[PDB]
């Protein structure tokens, strides 16, 4: 919600580490992997579940 | 797709001259006539085929 207000809508995704922790994510930014991929959001459906977001690889990068 | 980075996205509509003819409007920008409608994309469906865009006629210009 905070980025709809930005004028480029975009995001980024990476890829965890092996022993993915839900706690060292928040704890330690080390975990997730350098390589990622940006991408621009389509857009929000949040039918059943208040977040459905779309994410595709557009951009990768290291 | 160039254009959805874009700030402002807009899609100009003009009109083409007698004897249409693809290869002209490539080769010389006459064919086309001056007048044009300059409006904002809505959405891009792609139901069918990779470019189904929609215009509308917003501001007209000469």
């Amino acid at each position: 919600r905070r980025k709809v207000r930005l004028a480029q809508p975009y995001v980024g995704v990476f890829l965890k580490r092996d022993d993915s922790n839900e706690s060292d994510v928040v704890e330690s930014l080390d975990e997730i992997y350098h390589t990622g991929t940006f991408a621009q959001i389509h857009e929000m459906q949040d039918l059943g579940d208040k977040l459905r977001m779309i994410v595709m690889g557009h951009r990768r990068v290291h």
